């Protein structure tokens, strides 16, 4: 119910008058939306399902990534400089550097141009590699290419494999839904996610988004 | 007929014989030949892109009389409301007594954003649903012109002026779209309401305009 | 012989052959064939957007020249203007005296921000119009490169020379775009002149660099 003809669509049973005829359920994720028309092209719309799950591996990192520091600080007893994900980059500017788990011993970065100028060297060749192949096998497919990259074969059943790039998708989606989450709610609360939830979880009828509803995403106007 | 076909009105006037695409035939109501980025080169994505017009179009046309109304009812009509301009409006419900229809408290009188926001929710999550598949007033024969029971007087029975009517409703809805974005940007760069800025501005228009505020970008006074 | 045709320089280097789209074939100046969101799948839009970047590279070109000049102007030839900084010189015409050119109060000395921008909308309206339309210059006999008044050195008469001058234009508009660019988020960051941040770089580029003013967003120092 995820491909073909009877999948599930963006819109349930209201469905029946919202899918473009290019929306056939061959690909992963084809809910049957796509109401402004920007995947018509055969082309284009190989592109943005390239763009769309590149930032949704990317979300899924980043909602571990952006939840784990401050989960560690507030429920771990874990010191960080700055444990919060918007405010963890400047923790580099402060007096000792960047000590991984606050550990003065872990990584200890101390200097953003090497930050910054090794992953650009490391990430250029490593993107490089994705297009055009590289050390790590050849680029047979711009997404799932499943060499070096599907080193314990869950790929390998073509059934399941048509199964878990849905359960990608869903739950790429879901997290790059998410990662709008904390950028809106950071500029409109200027708190952490774990905290926001915290403070909302206590109190959700006094303590949810539309206490900062007078704010345009931070800007206190008017 | 000057608004369909190859005779009909283009964006650049005179000048416009070169800049009109091969896919702008005169087919839809506001074809003026404008398609310079070259959005809607793409049959199916130019069938999008004119229900996104519309439908904007539709809801610019509901803003504008929305916004100007309670404010021009407060400063020419004498009536009282907790916030009259429209972006203040949304804050009242926060405000003590709550958003009060009209001012008066008897009418309305909401007390919860959570309940307003939920029940639009539904409210509008059926209605947009039955806009794209049908519902309880009819079938969804055409997306943006069903005029089933969205036409009990009949004003679209005549192809020839339903042809007109169509070119009427596109063009007073690029009127309140390009209104509304005047809405946006004053309030940002004036901090007042649309109605204030209008008496303020025939009052002295030489000194009371725009390039009084063209030191701030878009509210915040940067450099 | 590497920038046009199956030969031609691409945007990754070696590894970019996989991440060339089919309708990127060498044929138009600039195709480093790169165009991974398919922007310009569609043969038509891929030729809206040729249009589009090429004027925005023109007027790029001029704005690197005309934002740098005044500041360089000012702080390294004792020149003396109203201000010299690029983001600030709009707003010298709300100063008394209004602009002078060069600070020389003999040299235009406008008083009316009013005059200026409706100067401006009818001499660039009808200037696009004559670009799309063609008109006293000349006929519009290529929306990008008419070379009837507008090569009057006939600098682009040699085909083959021709060829490689489309190649350069691009190439160098390309790097005034992404200049321009730089000029924008450089002064809400910093909040100075382009010419004073390259200057106070040069001093001691590790200490003024990008990165001093990172906990700020385009500005705005939010957290
Ligand atoms: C003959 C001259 C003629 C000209 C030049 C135009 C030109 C135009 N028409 Mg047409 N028309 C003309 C005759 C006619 N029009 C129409 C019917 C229409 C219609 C329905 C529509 C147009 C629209 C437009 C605009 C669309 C292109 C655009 O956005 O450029 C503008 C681009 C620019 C770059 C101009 C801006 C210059 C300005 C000085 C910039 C200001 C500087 C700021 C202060 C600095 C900013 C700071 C930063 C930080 C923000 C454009 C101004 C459309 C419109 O109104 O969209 C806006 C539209 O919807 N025209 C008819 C009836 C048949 C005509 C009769 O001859
Ligand atoms: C999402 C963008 C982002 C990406 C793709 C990376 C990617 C990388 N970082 Mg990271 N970083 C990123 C944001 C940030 N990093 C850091 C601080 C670091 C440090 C201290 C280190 C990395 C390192 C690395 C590499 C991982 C192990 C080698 C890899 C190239 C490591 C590295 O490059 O060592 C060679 C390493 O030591 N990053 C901060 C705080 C300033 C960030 C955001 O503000
Ligand atoms: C693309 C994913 C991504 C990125 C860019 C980052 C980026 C960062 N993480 Mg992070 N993290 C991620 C995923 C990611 N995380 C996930 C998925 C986990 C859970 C396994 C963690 C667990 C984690 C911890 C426990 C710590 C970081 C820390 C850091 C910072 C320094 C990292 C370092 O020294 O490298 C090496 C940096 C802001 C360190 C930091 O400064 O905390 C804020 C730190 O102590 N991260
Ligand atoms: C919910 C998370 C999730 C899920 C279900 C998948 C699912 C899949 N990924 Mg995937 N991926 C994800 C997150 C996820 N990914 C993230 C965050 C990244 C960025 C690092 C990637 C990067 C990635 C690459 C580079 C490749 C895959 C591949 C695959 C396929 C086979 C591997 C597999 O069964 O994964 C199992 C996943 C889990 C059991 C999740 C456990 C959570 C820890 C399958 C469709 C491979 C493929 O398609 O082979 C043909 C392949 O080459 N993915
Ligand atoms: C300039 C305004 C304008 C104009 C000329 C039109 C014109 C048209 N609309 Mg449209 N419409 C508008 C605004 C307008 N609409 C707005 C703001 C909405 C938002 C709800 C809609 C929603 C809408 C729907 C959902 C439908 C139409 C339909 C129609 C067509 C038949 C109705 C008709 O003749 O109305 C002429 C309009 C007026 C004379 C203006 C009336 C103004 C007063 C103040 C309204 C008072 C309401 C009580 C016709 C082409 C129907 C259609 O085409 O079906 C065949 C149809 O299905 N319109
Ligand atoms: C590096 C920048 C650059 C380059 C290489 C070109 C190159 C070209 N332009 Mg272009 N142009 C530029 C900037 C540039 N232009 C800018 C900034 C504008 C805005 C005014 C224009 C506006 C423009 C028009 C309107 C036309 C051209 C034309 C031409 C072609 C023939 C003229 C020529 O060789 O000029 C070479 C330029 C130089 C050698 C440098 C001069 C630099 C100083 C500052 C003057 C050639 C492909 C013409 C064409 O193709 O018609 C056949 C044409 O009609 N250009
Ligand atoms: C004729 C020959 C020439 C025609 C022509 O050129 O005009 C064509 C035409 C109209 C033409 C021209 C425009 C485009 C005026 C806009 C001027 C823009 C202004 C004043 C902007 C001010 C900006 C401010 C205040 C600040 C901005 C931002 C700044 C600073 C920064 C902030 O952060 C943001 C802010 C505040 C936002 C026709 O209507 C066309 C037509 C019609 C009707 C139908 C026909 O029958 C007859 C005819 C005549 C042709
Ligand atoms: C479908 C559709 C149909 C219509 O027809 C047209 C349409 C409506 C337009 C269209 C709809 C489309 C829709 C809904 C679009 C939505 C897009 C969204 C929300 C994208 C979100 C993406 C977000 C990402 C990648 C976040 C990555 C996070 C990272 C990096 O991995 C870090 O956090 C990295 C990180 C970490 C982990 C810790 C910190 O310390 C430091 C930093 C660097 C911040
Ligand atoms: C039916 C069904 C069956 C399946 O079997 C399972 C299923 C699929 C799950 C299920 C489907 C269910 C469906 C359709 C769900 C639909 C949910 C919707 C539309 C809910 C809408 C929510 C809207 C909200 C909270 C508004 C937020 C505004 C705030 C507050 O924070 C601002 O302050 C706004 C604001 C302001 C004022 C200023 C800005 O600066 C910042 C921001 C935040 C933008
Ligand atoms: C043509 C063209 C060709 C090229 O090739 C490419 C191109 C250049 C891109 C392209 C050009 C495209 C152009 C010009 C795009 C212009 C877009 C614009 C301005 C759209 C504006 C739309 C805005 C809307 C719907 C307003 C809704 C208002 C409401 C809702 O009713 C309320 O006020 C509701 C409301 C609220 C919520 C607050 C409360 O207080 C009460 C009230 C006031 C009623
Ligand atoms: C290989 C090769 C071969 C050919 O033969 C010749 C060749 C082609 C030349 C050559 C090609 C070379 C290649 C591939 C070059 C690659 C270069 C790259 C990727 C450069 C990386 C740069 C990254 C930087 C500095 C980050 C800057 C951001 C800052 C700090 O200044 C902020 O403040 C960040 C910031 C924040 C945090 C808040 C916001 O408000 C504002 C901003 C500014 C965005
Ligand atoms: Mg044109
Ligand atoms: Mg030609």
């Amino acid at each position: 119910e995820f491909y073909g003809p009877d999948r599930a669509l963006w819109l349930g049973p209201y469905s029946e008058g919202a899918v473009p005829s290019y929306l056939t359920g061959e690909f992963p994720g084809d809910y049957g939306w796509d109401s402004a028309g920007l995947s018509a092209d055969p082309e284009t719309f190989a592109a943005n399902r390239e763009l769309e799950l590149i930032h949704a591996r990317w979300a899924m990192l980043g909602t571990v990534g952006c939840l784990t520091p401050e989960a560690l600080e507030k429920y771990g007893g874990v010191e960080f400089g700055e444990a919060v994900w918007f405010k963890a980059g400047s923790q580099i500017f402060a007096e000792g550097g960047l000590d991984y788990l606050g550990n003065p011993s872990l990584v200890h970065a101390q200097s953003i141009l090497a930050i910054c100028w090794t992953q650009v060297v490391l990430m250029g060749l490593a993107e490089g590699y994705r297009c055009s192949g590289g050390p790590l096998g050849e680029a047979t497919d711009p997404l799932y290419p499943g060499e070096a990259f599907d080193p314990m074969g869950m790929a390998d059943d073509p059934e399941t494999f048509a199964e878990l790039k849905t359960k990608e998708i869903k739950n790429g989606r879901l997290a790059m839904f998410a990662m709008f989450g904390f950028f809106v709610q950071s500029l409109q609360t200027g708190k952490g996610p774990v905290e926001c939830w915290a403070e909302h979880i206590a109190d959700p009828v006094a303590n949810n988004g539309f206490v900062y509803a007078t704010k345009f995403f931070g800007a206190q106007i008017f």
